[PDB]
Order: C-alpha cells, then structure tokens, then sequence
C-alpha cells in the first residue's frame, strides 16, 4: 500500500530494546532507529494472510495522513514474514492510567484540566478531517517527555473521507436526490456519529478523576446493560471538584446525542480554557 | 475477487447479438449464453488499472448477494484485457421510461400501483439487508416478459454490512460505550440515510404519472438549487390521480427526513395493496 514496506526486514533499521505494553493483537516494543537513533512504538501483529493486510491499513491510513502536535505519528511500517510492524512515535511518559497505578492516585483536577484541553485538541481535529477515534480512553492517552499529551491507538477508529468522497459523486442531472443528500446532510457530514467520542471523553475524565471508570465493580457482563439502564454517571465524591469540572461532564455525559455538545462547541468552555502544561510536568517529574 | 473470473475471454461464453443501452462508464450488450442461450445483460467496463476493479466491487458484490424476485441477479463476471464484464439477468420488456417514449405516454395509475408495490419489495428487502440503492429512478426499474418488474443499476449502491460488523466488533470490557453505540442507534442502524431512496421513490412514481420528473424544464444547474428552495413537487394535473396516489406522494416527498415514511411503513398503504400485475402484462403487450 501508499505507506507499508514490502520486503525489507524491520530489526535491519530498528531494534527492540525491550517490551512496553501488550495489547491483546500482539506483543508491543521499545524500538530504537538504528541510525538516528530516534525511539518509537513498535507493534508487531502476527497475521495469517495477506488479504489480513487490509484490516490494519486504516490505523496507517489515520497515522500516516494525520498532522497534528496532540496526535501520534506514524513514522514506519513494514510487511515482513507475516507480521505487519507498525512503528509509532513514542511518548516517553507512559499511558495516562498505567501513571495513576505507578502513583496509586488519580490525576488532580488541573492535570485533568491540561488533559482535557490537549485531548479535546486532538478530537476536534479528527472530526474536522471525518475520523472517530472510537476508543478513547485514559490508557490511550499518552505523556511526552515535555509534559504534553499525544492520543494514540486508532486500531478500532473510522475514517470517512473516502466514502464521502464516494457518496458525493455523480453524473447527468439529479432530480431524483433527497433534499438532505442535496443540503450535504448526511449521516456522514452530520456530526451524529463523531459524537461517540465526546461521551468517551467524559468517561475519560471520571476515570482520571477517580483512577477507575464508573461501572468498574460490576460483573462485565453488566456493564453494557447498566450503561442503558442508568443516567449519564457522575463524579462520586462531587465536593471535591469544580463546578466548571461538574458543568464540562454533563455536557458531554448527555443521552439525548442531540443535547450533547460537539467538540468544537466544547472548545468554548471555561473548563478548558487552560495555557501551561505545569501541572502535567510536575506529574510525569514525580513519576520519574 | 470471489464473483470475478480471473483469465478467461467471456465471449468464449457469450455472443454478442446487439448493443442496447449506453451507459457513460461504458457500452452495454444483449449477449446470449453460448450454452444456455440463456440471455443476459453484459455491461463492458474499461479499467485502465487493476486497482481500479476495487471501485466496482460494490455493484457486483450487491448483485451477487442478493436474492430477490424484484432485483435483477449477477450471473457472470470476467476480468479480460482490462474490462469488466457484468452479466446481470436480462429483463426483457425495457426499462420504465425507455417505454414511456416509445408509446409517447406517461403510465396509468393502476400500471403505476403495480411498479411502485413492487419496486417498494425490492426497496424493503434492500434497506432490511442494509444497501441503498442510491439511483432509483424508471430507467433503473426494468420489466420482464411477464409483466414483472426488476429493479437494476446499482453502480452507485451502498452497502452497510461490512462496516457495521467492522464496528460491533469489540474486545474487553467497554466502559467508555456511548449509550446510542450501546442500544445500537448508530447512523448505520439507523433508517436516516436509506430513506433517501424513499424520496427518490416520490420522484419516480411523478416520473412515471407525467413522463419526466419535476424541474425536467430548468436549466440543469438550477435543479440542485430548486429542489433545496421549493415545497416537495406535486402531481401537475391533481385532477387525474386518486386521492391514495397523492397521499402516498406526501408520505414519501417529505423533507423532515424523520417524518418521512419507511418502506416497511408504506407497505401498509392502501395505495400499494395490489395483488395483479394485468396492467402491466397489457401495457407491455402494446410496446411489442
């Protein structure tokens, strides 16, 4: 494809100095550019095929063409004796929550605060170029050394620009299209969809607010089931926070997905409205 | 692919005997089973490229997969000396509109009642297996030699199956979910987009009362323009029609996509509650 290497084997530019997480596809690993010497995130995926390629190109799809400070890049890929290498740029602070077990305490409210801005960042950035993260989540939430914050694992995420790209064309005089496909308001260009990520995000920040996210003491098997059954969760110990904290949360943890506040809306916000990334340095310089 | 018939010339199966429609991506050939004399459809796609048979997989994967009365079915495909070939069942009255100008007359009412019950069958199965057709229109609705209809064309088709078990498909417990992903009232689940070909319905069934459909004397690049400004059209001569086919049409040229009936509603309508095709069997007797 645009961004894979056929035929050259990886561990002959990068080598794995040792192993990181280990997400359920396979194993993950510090990687370190045999020249440069520049570090990166090295996912090996086994795969039985080649028509299993095409699983993974959207992950390569959304790295390779996004651009922005608070998003991981893609810095090298390659298809080599049945694994796919995916080599992402690598945040030297850790995960989000792999932090609040090294520490055994939840992030303070204005660590929250940088993370929630950077965080929001990203997202407003994705849904402006038609891509849904769809697992947003403090452990893919991820610390630079500088104390900034870059949101990674799109394994799962969606991408719509080809589809629109698609829908939207045609030829000879269309009087037989819907008014809505007319006004571009399908379910595509609607915001609707892209929405899933604000409720996320929401979670997001219970979780860092309380180390685990709501729901965690239940049966998983009632999870899903409880999400339905009960109102949008809430802070448990709510005197602790801020009311700006409290007001950001039930705009985003909304069920009626209309009420629910886009991004972009959500950018406007007194909660956010943060420019010092202090807070975080001190974290990540506590945890070191 | 799994429908396409990689290293065989099919006019080693085929024969040409004419040319029968012109299509703007190519030509379009009564052909006949060397074998079966069986006759069949064969639309012929040049593809400059291989990675250009990617972009028809979608028509042929539709067709094969289908299995309707009222929708035409896949018989054969062949890549050869970069064409496609496309062997869809060969319906063999004409299409809608192709009959409308050889009898220099619109249908009437009870030949539109048979179309539009039947075409709404096929338009049920579609929307119940998740494609739309996305270019409905009497060109595109064909007749047998029965006194049928076949609904045709869907090179500009989309179908929602592949993406939505791409989106269901999750691991670990899913705490994050919003409630809509959850109760399964994403856009693809949703009736929003598929009832765009209700819509274009409306327009057909005008298309078929009046011979050409509204805003057929415009300026083409005022149709757009027109069908975002205007009320949804009407029957010109009211008079003629009864007083079903007309709230039928209001049902289905509703531009608050909510309010706009589904197919699996407009089933219920007493203006489809049609059991005999005898009005088309003796307009089609008079084309011949």
């Amino acid at each position: 494809y645009e961004h894979v290497t056929r035929d050259l084997n990886p561990e002959d530019f990068w080598e794995i100095i040792g192993e990181l997480g280990d997400g359920a596809f396979g194993k993950v690993y510090k990687a370190q550019n045999k020249e440069t010497s520049v570090l990166a995130a090295a996912k090996v995926i086994d795969t039985k095929s080649e028509e299993e390629l095409e699983d993974y190109m959207v992950e390569i799809d959304i790295l390779a063409s996004c651009d922005h400070p608070n998003i991981v890049k893609l810095l090298d890929a390659f298809y080599y004796e049945n694994n796919l290498w995916i080599l992402i740029e690598f945040c030297a602070g850790g995960a989000v929550d792999a932090v609040m077990l090294e520490l055994e305490r939840p992030l303070t409210e204005s660590q929250i605060q940088v993370v929630c801005k950077q965080t929001l960042d990203a997202l407003n950035y994705l849904h402006d170029n038609k891509i849904i993260h769809r697992d947003l989540k403090a452990g893919n939430i991820l610390f630079t050394l500088d104390g900034d914050i870059k949101l990674a694992d799109f394994g799962v995420s969606a991408k719509n620009t080809r589809t629109i790209q698609r829908r939207d064309s045609f030829i000879g005089t269309p009087y037989w299209m819907a008014p809505e496909v007319v006004m571009c308001e399908t379910s595509k260009d609607r915001p609707y969809d892209y929405k899933a990520d604000v409720w996320s995000l929401g979670i997001t920040l219970i979780e860092m607010a309380e180390i685990e996210p709501p729901h965690h003491e239940l049966n998983p098997m009632r999870v899903l089931l409880k999400i339905a059954k009960s109102e949008p969760p809430t802070l448990a110990q709510p005197s602790r926070w801020s009311s700006n904290f409290k007001d950001f949360l039930k705009k985003c943890l909304e069920k009626n997905v209309d009420a629910r506040w886009t991004t972009s809306q959500l950018l406007q916000h007194p909660f956010v409205t943060v420019d010092s990334n202090k807070p975080i340095r001190e974290l990540i310089a506590e945890a070191k």
